[PDB]
């Protein structure tokens, strides 16, 4: 079981670079709009304490350099939506895929296409942590890189990169410019909330073990969802939502193990430990495979 | 610090589906040639012990159905090079990238674009292990998926997928059709040689952990190269060469930890264990990052 990204080609064809003054980052070119982080309009000094509505009044269309490779796309309009800038360009991208903009929940995974100067560099899978950070791999010039899932050739864009925290994890927005978590696009040291283990994904991992014949941890007990949530919080595990219970439905049906029965097995694991045993070869419980990832790989 | 694959778009544009009778797998369409595993010509019966030259002479161009998304490509010629079939088509692939075929050495990494029915499905990083297997994620229908590296828009293809061993590791060929390792394209259970750990990669990864602010495994000791290799061979690690020491130079300079100091640290980890602790999130010593992988990403 390994972390697999989606093929990145459909997103590669949408990556551009956006420069204002000397400040350069990446943008996403879909139809005749380029989406990028709004702090491109800031000078290094401005980012310390920017007033974005005031910085944007000073900008005109002709202040924006949008390039696909070294080919300039002329900007014919601009607007600000939350923390993203939308630049209307005179050319509709012929490589635009079928797409949607979606806001994901904590625990969900997505592929990140890390980009520099408009040029894709690498691709890897990330999980949104419950403190709304991702454990990415980003260097200077990576802002505007995007995260996505692909469902039957439709690209659901869910992340645009803005920030590296002092702890080394990363934070960003959806494609409507709304940050995940309590972060702000200022050049300031911000701290994330305490992380928690992603319970719904640990349960997915346990189903994956069962599918593969590794089922020693299945016990004879069950639990209510409220009782489980109150115990889980004492082990720094996230409480389950109704949506979590329902996305475990397919794996529960496939194995015949009720969701709440698996919760009872996890509860026993948390209270008593692995006792030196392993699950899928590992002494650690994995929390960055979603139920979707598990079926995506298992079947 | 993450296992990071190359962007796969240049390879996606080359994946096609190849069908012979009841048998289907993936092919790689470059210019006017489709490369695919030769066992596509085998029925279930043939695959137990196939005489590939005999089976191929009995095939016609029309026996090969090649589909690129929706379009069907007319096969106008075919030849076999070792375990790889080369289907000449009457259409050149307009999306062919600048490319090369290379054969990689153990320890080197590459990106895998896992495909099913000629449609790309996922991308992830693999390393060619010392026993010439790879730890991949491949299901039924994945044969003909390829591995590659990308250097300034040139795709260097190094792997075509053929088989999953009983242990769950994977085996395949270069794009000349020569297997990595002692494996053969017959429907049999095959074991690999002993899996020595790629030492220079474990050391590169320990440097990655320091560059990302983790030092708990460092120590005040040093070791000679030979004394380290004695311990390495005892734990079935590959002996470290002076070329390996040289390749680790940049990470040592960037970090200020001499290579032999990091070897003393790895020696301690091999002798004491990790004592329940973790490095870069891993409970195990990671051996699938090369020194270049660490430099490029950091
Ligand atoms: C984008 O590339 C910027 O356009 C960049 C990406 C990060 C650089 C290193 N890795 C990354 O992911 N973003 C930034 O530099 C942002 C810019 C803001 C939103 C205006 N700033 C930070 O990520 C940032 C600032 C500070 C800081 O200050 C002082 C102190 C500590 C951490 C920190 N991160
Ligand atoms: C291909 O896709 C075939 O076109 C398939 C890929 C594997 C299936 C499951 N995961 C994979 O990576 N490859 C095979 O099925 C090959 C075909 C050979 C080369 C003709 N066979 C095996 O991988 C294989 C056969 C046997 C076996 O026999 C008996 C016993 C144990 C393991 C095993 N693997």
């Amino acid at each position: 079981f390994r972390k697999m990204a989606f093929p990145s080609g459909k997103v590669e064809g949408c990556m551009v670079q956006v420069t204002c003054g000397t400040t350069t980052l990446n943008g996403l070119w879909l139809d005749d709009v380029v989406y990028c982080p709004r702090h491109v309009i800031c000078t290094s000094e401005d980012m310390l304490n920017p007033n974005y509505e005031d910085l944007l009044i000073r900008k005109s269309n002709h202040n924006f350099l949008v390039q696909a490779g070294n080919v300039q796309l002329r900007v014919i309009g601009h607007s600000m939506q939350n923390c993203v800038l939308k630049l209307k360009v005179d050319t509709a991208n012929p490589k635009t895929p079928k797409y949607k903009f979606v806001r994901i929940q904590p625990g969900q995974t997505f592929s990140v296409l890390a980009c520099y100067n408009g040029s894709p560099s690498g691709v890897y899978q990330c999980a949104m942590r419950h403190n709304f950070t991702i454990k990415g791999s980003f260097l200077n010039g990576s802002c505007g890189s995007v995260g996505f899932n692909i469902d039957y050739d439709c690209v659901s864009f869910c992340y645009m990169h803005h920030m590296e925290l002092p702890t080394g994890v990363h934070a960003g927005t959806d494609l409507e410019g709304n940050f995940y978590g309590p972060f702000v696009d200022r050049q300031t040291a911000q701290a994330a909330g305490t992380d928690t283990t992603i319970t719904v994904n640990v349960l997915a991992w346990l189903y994956a073990a069962v599918i593969n014949g590794d089922r020693w941890f299945l016990n004879r007990f069950t639990t209510t969802l409220n009782d489980f949530n109150l115990v889980a919080m004492k082990y720094n595990y996230e409480p389950l939502t109704q949506d979590h219970v329902d996305i475990l439905g397919p794996l529960s049906a496939q194995t015949g193990i009720a969701v709440l029965d698996m919760c009872a097995s996890l509860k026993e694991l948390l209270q008593n430990g692995m006792n030196g045993r392993t699950i899928l070869g590992s002494a650690l419980l994995e929390d960055e495979f979603t139920p979707f990832d598990v079926v995506r790989q298992c079947s």
